[PDB]
């Protein structure tokens, strides 16, 4: 048996490495993948979603999904014109085409085909939002959402909040109450999941893969977001997790806050996320290379 | 000419009278209604819908929309059609075998210029918007049934279909589509007189069938067909173009926000707001229109 | 056989009709004037009650409150600049000094010094909130508040938020949660209050009293009348039409400074904090705007 | 030859202990008023605790009582027994008595009376809310204040919120928009100054002093030290690692209470309302807590 997955991502090269472990991994059918709107327009994630999997000489399919926010604008301060948004390599222009149709109608199709899912945002979650508010009948055929994003420790676009939520925190919330079961992959663990110089310089040698990877993660040792979702679902034992009740704050100047009840005082006792609080880094870095060294 | 139009719907007598007008006026050209969930489930919304395309003979489509609002959690205040009244029998068709997204995003695609006339809650307008912002190019204008610049029903604060989804409202107010904005300013003056609901019910089978649903619960302000005699009858009203926000949290949720003094937006508006109407004329137009149907 | 009244105001020529029908009708003891920031500076609101008080040759204290709303900043299209804020009739430049406590310790003190009194406040409502948070063992002491502001029918600084409740949300809060009965005076009953063009006319000819209050009214210039219905409540409670609901304060976005009433009471466990003014018979406030002022200087 | 004129605001509380005991006792400082507000116990009980540390040192130094409760967020009842809310040490019944006035008087008057104050508040912020909307002409005299409360990189009531400013939110806005220079010492730092094993059991043996510290230090099973570095910033401001930044204060929602900083400079236009600490050298924290502990009785 293999498990079924399906990502929505915003590529990015940190959903370049996710895709990569998900792709190659022998125990993970990875059955759709979806993009959405980021740093980058949707055209340019869809190409770099169909870039990764052309690279593997896969033929899984991209659906190109929602180009903006459903209500915060999307800060232009954020949004990078007239470059491809997942730099440091030459992927050439022999990738192929999108599904004509939405990532949420894609969605919806995907999830249905199957008896159980797991479903891997590592973007903003605006497809998941409107999949589950047209389609809500999809959330009984998935079994967990293993989402990259949120904080509780400090966050990357101000103190309270990181940028996938931020981006679109009503998406977020819708996500949050969905009832579905959520493990939240936040910077609490992916800020401490450093990739090191000395795998890094390992990794450019090992293989066309290693050469791919190191020219992406280069450009810009190293802290490593998306891929985490991945190394989540092939190794939870190297997590330190705790479940809580997680709220979107969608307004005011903490917008796109992961609000943790901490101390369960305010929600009777139940919970909604099984959160991220640390990881082995020795063993993320010693996985990785792992990895690596099977694919071309 | 005709105008192409798109209803989005919770029938709901007041839907049903708004969908005759729309569905006899030789001016007007439906060619799909959308349901969404509001007082009774998407579901029986969707039958209601398909219950008076049918009493009036037509095949226009129906597709059945979303279950829920956005995000604020539906409140539950069991047995009822949600349209009573009258009865309409078995033998009324079937919904599309898609969502009302899908079903709007081909309908609207289709022709060059549509106007939209959502006089339900606005969850699916916000879904297709967030999921096919091509179709926005194909709407001439949104004549929306909802809102208050005068005290709501909800709570004084908010009108039904704006408290029912602020989030899908705020979408829609910000998605640069013309809208027009007939709300409980108006629709509470649009008072269809005790003498036009006795002379409704000797009409025809079609005044029979509004008199009922009408008198099921002397006279009765009329809300979603206001959208239908602003597209056939705009010199009927009295409009003001502002700036409309919607409140989507605190005790003011679902409250829409006229920029009354234009003090806030560099006088830029996204409404043409509905303040007064002839409610002389509506009683009138209302008579005269369904002396012609059957 | 008197009641005790103090009044918050931010005079303005809505607080000066509310001030001299509350000076001299005989049943009203007002034992205090203070005043808050509005559409001009609080040095000016205050002048302008002295002015009031004055023209009465009245010993009533006025004691200057907050400059600044608590939280949300003042709108500067709202303030009104190098203006009395009261215009309309010259009072001359005699008309004493305010005392040299704030708003909040002068109303700590009239109010404990009284078993019973009645607050009316016809500003924002920044003073009462700071009196409120700083002198809890006030609160036993008031009867009620008669307060002019909010609407449950249309604002005017927005289409959801009358001025007095806008212009300090926060503090308006503070005062709906603080547990003391209150009366909501809002835009619901002040626009029916409509004091005639014949009215008018008369008050002009009437007395000293009239002619001024004439050159108040008649200044931007029918008239509706405000602030003056918070006193008009004291008198004539039979005059009005009042629903008891619950009243919450929106503090932020859009709505910003409205009062929600929650009409169907569906959220609330049926608890009230407000008495609201619905209707005004505006026939009889004519007529007892007319029969007070004819009884003054 | 010279000292710093300070006044503090206190819910004690052990940590604020610490921190008057500091503040005392510094031949730098000159420690002008203790205000108190209401926290984990009443603000009677808050009053008696500042006043039974100032008698400890043979001090009279004024302790005004103030506010009893937040401005708007109801005060979480789950967070206030019969107990002292300073337990670990008898202190006795011969520390006197607070001043008449309340917290907001005595500030107004300690301020006004120097060219320069420093405040230092480690309660929730009420009282300076309050002082600053009643009395904003003091702003001109405090030269900064150093505030025990806030994080940007995780709280203790929720993830998003700490204590002092979750407890009075609106409080906190008042206080971080006022325009007066804040030094923010928040859970980034507080979480970090841990005095070790070693340095408490040195502090139990060292004079009267470390004695009283310890009783409290340990009544509950190192220990990170919150409201002290207020002080420990005042003397040794070389300890910290900070960054000049803009801070909001959410008072609503899930996230109410958080602190949050635009830690980008993205969305202030380059403005700072805060200096804000971010790291702080815990080994000379604990040889400085020691050797400040050592000179007193
Ligand atoms: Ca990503
Ligand atoms: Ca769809
Ligand atoms: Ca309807
Ligand atoms: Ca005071
Ligand atoms: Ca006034
Ligand atoms: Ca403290």
């Amino acid at each position: 048996h293999t498990t079924k997955i399906i990502m929505d991502t915003d590529p990015g090269i940190d959903d370049a490495a996710a895709l990569t472990m998900a792709i190659n991994d022998p125990s993970l059918d990875l059955k759709l993948v979806t993009t959405v709107a980021g740093n980058v327009t949707a055209d340019k994630t869809t190409a770099n979603a169909l870039k990764i999997i052309h690279f593997f000489g896969k033929d899984i399919p991209v659906a190109a999904g929602a180009k903006q926010p459903l209500i915060k604008p999307f800060e232009d301060a954020a949004r990078i014109h007239g470059e491809s948004g997942m730099p440091g390599y030459d992927f050439g222009d022999d990738y192929g085409k999108p599904l004509d149709k939405t990532a949420v109608e894609a969605l919806h199709d995907a999830i249905m085909a199957e008896d159980e899912v797991i479903l891997v945002p590592t973007g903003s979650y605006t497809n998941i939002a409107l999949l589950f508010s047209e389609y809500p009948e999809v959330k009984s055929h998935i079994k967990q959402i293993v989402a990259m994003g949120g904080s509780f420790s400090g966050g990357n676009m101000t103190s309270a909040a990181e940028f996938n939520v931020f981006t679109d925190p009503d998406a977020a919330k819708i996500m949050y109450n969905a009832g579905v079961p959520i493990v939240t992959v936040g910077l609490d663990v992916t800020l401490k999941a450093l990739l090191t110089a000395d795998t890094i310089e390992k990794l450019g040698s090992l293989n066309k893969t290693g050469e791919m990877l190191h020219g992406l993660i280069t450009h810009y040792g190293r802290p490593m977001h998306d891929v985490n979702t991945i190394f989540y679902l092939l190794h939870p034992e190297a997590f330190t997790t705790k479940d809580m009740w997680v709220d979107i704050q969608t307004d005011g100047p903490a917008i796109g806050a992961t609000v943790g009840d901490i101390r369960a005082a305010y929600h009777d006792g139940k919970t909604n996320a099984k959160v991220c609080l640390d990881i082995d880094a020795e063993y993320f870095n010693k996985w990785f290379l792992e990895e690596v060294s099977k694919m071309k």
